[PDB]
């Protein structure tokens, strides 16, 4: 929504960075079998533009469509369970993954030169 949204990509990385050290992916060049390292061992608060292809505007529109209608520690988010006022809204948030990306999914197989997939339901 605001400049705080840049810290949401931190959370997506804070959980994503924490398990790598937990699972031998420490640091040094990239994800690899012979190396078994963590490529992006760096906070997103002061980040480069390589994650702007995943986070930012794609995650902004994730948080902007709603208004229309190094060992980081990610905190626990399940402190408050989503009641039916919000549980059915996550039923709509999961619908976004098949609407925003699903529309691209229809435009993914129709912009390659053919192909069909049963997921289009």
């Amino acid at each position: 929504l605001d400049s705080f949204i840049n810290k949401f990509a931190e959370y997506t990385h804070e959980k994503w960075a924490f398990d790598k050290i937990q699972n031998n992916w420490s640091y040094g060049e990239n994800v690899d079998e012979e190396l078994k390292t963590h490529p992006m061992l760096r906070p997103y608060k002061t980040f480069s533009e390589k994650d702007k292809e995943i986070y930012r505007w794609p995650i902004k529109e994730s948080l902007k469509a709603m208004i229309a209608w190094y060992n980081p520690q990610p905190p626990d988010l399940s402190g408050v369970t989503l009641s039916r006022e919000l549980q059915a809204m996550a039923e709509q948030l999961a619908e976004n993954y098949h609407n925003t990306w699903g529309r691209k999914k229809k435009q993914e197989l129709e912009a390659k030169g053919g192909g069909t997939h049963p997921l289009l339901v």
